[PDB]
């Protein structure tokens, strides 16, 4: 899937207002952080989920790298 297409069906959701501190889409300062920690941590950690956000993100048929396409299209 395209990271875009992701995004547009379940990411987008929280990220694209940034609800209960979601990191928002697009706002690249606050993604920094997030990307530093590194790709492979922050696949692991949507698909088991972290605080307010669910398991899988919402996404019902993401591979990893659907789910890490979805993130390079939110951190920029
Ligand atoms: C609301 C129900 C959400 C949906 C749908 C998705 N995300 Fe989420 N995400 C959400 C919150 C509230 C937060 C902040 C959680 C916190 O306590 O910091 C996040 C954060 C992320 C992160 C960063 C995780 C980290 O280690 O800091 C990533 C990488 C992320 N979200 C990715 C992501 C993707 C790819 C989604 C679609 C498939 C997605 N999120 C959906 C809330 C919600």
């Amino acid at each position: 899937q395209e990271g875009k297409a992701v995004y547009d069906k379940a990411c987008h959701i929280c990220h694209s207002m940034g609800v209960a501190g979601a990191p928002k889409a697009h706002d690249a300062a606050a993604w920094e952080p997030r990307i530093a920690q590194g790709l492979d941590t922050l696949v692991s950690t949507v698909k088991t989920g972290k605080g307010a956000m669910p398991p899988g993100g919402m996404c019902t048929d993401c591979t990893d790298e659907d789910y890490k396409s979805a993130i390079e299209y939110m951190s920029k």
